[PDB]
Order: C-alpha cells, then structure tokens, then sequence
C-alpha cells in the first residue's frame, strides 16, 4: 500500500510536533511492507512568506494527489496584522473547503496518569472513550441572511441553514464511525424547538435503518451538556450540528485532563481526510523543546484508522502514547502522575522506543 | 414594609414544599416588623381540575395585585392525556409571558456538605457562587422563518432574531444584578461569528458606562463552556442570550451537587418577580413527606432580595439552609455528607430552629 501523505506543518511549533508524527509513522509502517511517501507543502504564515498567500496554489495540488493530509498549526505575530484577507488562518479555512471536509472528529479518552489533573473526580472520568463528530459546512456560521435591519438597524438576524445532503452525509459518517467503534451513537439536537433539529432527528432515524448493529439514541444539546460532566463514560460516538459541536467539543476538551494532547480529524465521504492536533501553533515557545508531540502523534493514528483502515498500526501508536504517559513523561504542559519533564524530541524517542 | 405575595403551590410536592417555604418566610419576617400577606391561587393541574385550564383567570388577577409570585411546582400524570395547552406546564409559560418576565436567573452556589455529590473535584467547585442570567424572549427559539423549503423540501432554516430592546433590558438587568452582588459581570456571546452577538457585545459595552463600578468581561460561549468546569469560581454574574443561556444554565446545574435544590427567579425590568425551585412536582413521592423543601426556601430567599431589597432576611435564610446542611440533614434525595434523613416537616423545623 503506497500511502501518499501531504505534510503541512505550518507555523510555530507546527513543524516541531509534525516531526514526531513523521518519525513515529515511518516506524509503525516501514517494517511490514507499507510504503509511505511524504511531500511537504506550505500553509499559513510559512506560505505567506514564500508565496505571499496563506494557501499556495501548489499546495492544493500537492494535497489533491495525496491520500491524506498531515497538518500542524498556523498563525503567528509576524502576520497578525496584514489584511485578514491574507492571514495564516484563512489559508487553513480555504484548505478545508477546497478539500470538501465536512466532518470534524474530536475523540476524547482518559489516561490513567492524567486522571489527577482532570477537573472531574476519578470515578466520573476514568473510563471515558468518546468521539464528537461536528458538522463543518452548514449552520449559523454560514447561514445568510445575517445583518442588522432598520429602522435604525434595531433588529438583527443570523440564519441557521442546512440542506438535506449536509445533514445526511454527516450523520451517515457518524454511523460508520460508530460501526467500527462500540456500535453506539447518540444524535444530539434541540428537536423540540428548532426545525433544523426536527429534520435532523428524522434523518438520524432514517439512517439508523441502514445501520442495524448501531445503537442510536437522541439527546438534546442542553442535556448532553450536563451528561458530559455527570456521566461522560456513557458515550461512544456523539454527532451534532455545527454550533452544537463547537460548544460541546470545547466542553469535552477539558474533562479528561488531557487538553493539550487532543487529536483531531477532518473527514468527508471517501477515506480522504486531514489530521492535525487540536492545539495551536504556540509561536512564542517554538524551538524551545517544550512543544508536546502527543496530540499530533495521536492524529497520525487517527489517520491510519480513518484513511487507511490500518487499525492494528493505529492501535500500536496509541498504546505507545499511553505507555510513555504511563511512565510519567510530559514536556511541561500536562500534569502527569510522577511527572518527568523532557523535551519534544526526548519524548518522541521514548515513543518510537516503545513501538517495538 | 407591607408586602403582598401571590402563592401558587401547584401540584405534586408543590403544596408540601410551599408550606415549608412559607413557614420559613413567616418566622423570618416576623421578628422585625415587615407585614406580609399571602394570597393563594391555583395553577397547573390544580387549576385544570378546577376550571379545565392550567392558568385560570382569577389567578392572573391575584398575581397582578401582588408584588411578587412564589411558585411551587406543576405537573402530574393525571393530565398527561390532555392536549398541551390544557396541561400543567402551560400555566407556567403562560404566567411567565403574561407577566412579561424576560430574565431567568439561575444561581449556583457551593454547599460544603454537597461537594461529595459533585462530578467535579472539590478544589474546582468549593468556591462556586454565581448566577447565570438567560434572555427568555428572543433568540433562535422564536425567530422566523423556521421551515423547510424545496427543492423536494430539502432546505431547512431557523432564525436567530433579536431587537435592541430585548438585548438591552436583559443586559441591563444583569448589570443591575452584578451591582448588588460581587460587582462582576461576564457577557457571554459568540461575537466572532454571530452578527446578533456583535450587537450584543456593542450593547453590553455601551451599557457598562451606566454601571462604572461593575467589571465587564466578554467571553465566548464555547469557552465559557470549558470554564464552568475548569474554573467555575471565577464567575459571579453571567448574562447570555436565550439558547446559550439554555445550554449554560443546564451545564452549571450539576457542578455543585445541589441539583435537587437549586432556586430560580423569572424577573423583568422593574421589581416584580416569580420565584420557583428548579425542580419539578415529583408526583411519585407526593404526600409522603419526602419532598426537599430547600429549593423552594432558597427561592423565597431570592424573592426577599430581588423583589424587596431585604438583603438581611435573604442572607438569614440562606445561612439557615447552609447550617442545616452542614449538620447532614436532607429528605433522602440529596447526597449530603454524613447524612441524616428526615421529613419535609422536620428539615423545615430545623431551618426555623436554625433561624432563632
């Protein structure tokens, strides 16, 4: 299997962490009979510098011929002022659209040595292993109209907009995800109030028919909001609209005390996707050795799982992450049990070390 | 000080927890002067049984006469087959609207002996003492259009609509509230994308001027979502739109282990207010003396503060509730540390006792 990967590390610690992922990937694969070709491309401030554009035309080409995209992060002070038209961030938004990625997977699982750091009591969070799927293309964030309205513009409106295709494909993906996980999907909406939620539930219920083994259930966003605190262990896969996914993923991002090493996947219908850590570029700590490579490494694992169906490998990588953490190593950000602070590379070496 | 009070016990455990709250209300206002009068009135299932309607005409009149409304709970299996507008729940919404109450206040406070029941680690919530103010009239919940549109009715939309008047009266009441508390307010919005959120911030910023000694801060809903978990103690008063308030008050309803006794107040511009425990009628245990009066009692506490500026009395009640809990007394629903189970009447007797 000749895997074609597009490496787009980006700004700040972007390239630092990316290096971990690439090292770990080469290891995991190259030892069985799995080719993997990397091709670097600029994006964000790095591309602004070498091509006056957050998203270089050549980058899209690089990506369009690759089986998946490995991305770090973008943004930096060096560009925090030029026209918002040509800011690092825009190049990323464009890449998402240009690739037609509509789903955002934000898995959240507990790690024994990170429990003390969790804001929740040990008992509440110790078995968390969920994934929140967020719709990216529709919702209030894209809905038009959206403006003030006379007289004197003392009226305002934002529009929650969705198409049957958008809602269908996202849900369809959530079922596929749940199928290969614990066959359990909670569809989250506000169906007793919003017509888009009403339609959403119907489509969820429709799709459930094509996925018999998956245990579908519905839960309102306001309830899911407290369930993620009171009994987050109950979830396997959660799927929801754009703004609900936005708020819920942020809430969930702190329950296991692993915020800072959370992985992220952006998918569409085919097996093509864009993997990246949830954290930003942390420009000011670049080159200092303090960047945490875990998030990005866990991304590469998701990549192997979602884009190539290589669950064996993807799983190996994840155990390594658990084990290194099990020994108590972090780079200063995570508050691990019996913590020993090492550098981004030291931590990577310990990782690849565990991988055999 | 001659205060007229409209008292609507309601159904289920409503009458039991209402007697309790009144007894406390009485003993407190007695030793001083403050002359008060309680005008009873039907509501919910009790009114349905007496006029085939959940919100009788005479009840509205009794309220309009009164300076504030003290509400128990409504609901019950006996009316579950009736059509929506001919059920308990509607008397409330009706009365809420009929009185033009646009602000829902949900205070969350930490009680030492209840922490063991919180999903969060004590350190995180031991100092929690906040109030979330939710806009009740506008937002995405009422905005029109809300429909599906062809082709093939595969385009749905909901509208988040707000008018300056609605956005101002609420932010106004929040600043007022922040004033009589720890003079700190957090305007929670999603201004980095929602146009309605931009107008909200603008109106929050300009309003700030009228209240110079109240520190205004701006926070995004998704962030505030993480913060209620990571650091809920930072908050004093939060003010946010309908939907966001809907999700945020629900999330915060669990962080202190006092879900079963949280108090609530529906207010409007002037000083008329409706006070009720967040909890339901709980018909299951109706009449068994198992009902927890605490919620209705703390609500009465809120009434004395927001509807009569009687700060001393309010505090006297809250401190009594605190002490009775510190001794480990509950009715069997709360998981109080070193628990002692008693009846509604008794937990009440003990509060009254703690008062003298």
């Amino acid at each position: 299997m000749k895997m074609k990967l597009a490496v787009l590390p980006g700004d700040g610690i972007g390239p630092e962490v990316m290096d971990a992922a690439i090292r770990v990937l080469k290891t995991v694969l190259d030892n069985d009979g799995h080719e993997a070709v990397f091709e670097n491309a600029l994006i964000g401030g790095a591309a602004i510098d070498e091509a006056g554009t957050p998203l270089p035309e050549e980058t899209l080409d690089i990506c369009r011929r690759s089986d998946a995209i490995l991305l770090g992060a973008v943004g930096g002070p060096k560009w925090d002022h030029n026209p918002a038209s040509l800011r690092p961030e825009k190049g990323l938004l464009g890449l998402r659209k240009e690739m037609g990625l509509f789903a955002n997977l934000r898995p959240v699982k507990a790690y024994a040595t990170l429990l003390n750091a969790s804001p929740l009591k040990r008992e509440r969070v110790e078995n968390v292993d969920l994934v929140i799927v967020r719709e990216l293309t529709g919702g209030l964030y894209f809905g038009r109209p959206s403006e003030r309205r006379g007289p004197g513009e003392n009226e305002v409106v934002d529009t929650l907009a969705y198409t049957r295709e958008e809602i269908e494909r996202i849900i369809e993906k959530a079922f596929q995800l749940a199928q290969i996980r614990r066959k359990k999907l909670a569809s989250v909406d506000k169906a007793n109030v919003l017509e888009s939620s009403r339609m959403w539930r119907e489509i969820a219920e429709e799709t459930a028919k094509k996925y018999p083994d998956v245990e579908l259930s519905h839960m309102l966003v306001d309830s899911t909001s407290m369930q993620l605190i009171a009994n987050p262990g109950q979830f396997d896969v959660i799927v929801t609209e754009n703004m609900f996914g936005d708020i819920l993923s942020d809430e969930a991002s702190v329950i296991t005390g692993s915020l800072g090493m959370l992985p992220s996947a952006s998918l569409r219908s085919d097996r093509f996707g864009m993997y990246e850590p949830v954290h930003g570029s942390a420009p000011d700590i670049a080159g200092q050795g303090k960047a945490n490579p875990l998030g990005t490494v866990l991304s590469a694992a998701l990549m192997l799982r979602y884009s190539f169906g290589l669950e064996k490998e993807a799983a190996a990588i994840e155990k390594a992450v658990d084990d290194v953490l099990q020994d108590g190593y972090c780079t200063g950000d995570l508050q691990v049990a019996n913590g020993k602070v090492v550098s981004t590379i030291e931590l990577t070496d310990r990782l690849i070390e565990k991988l055999n």
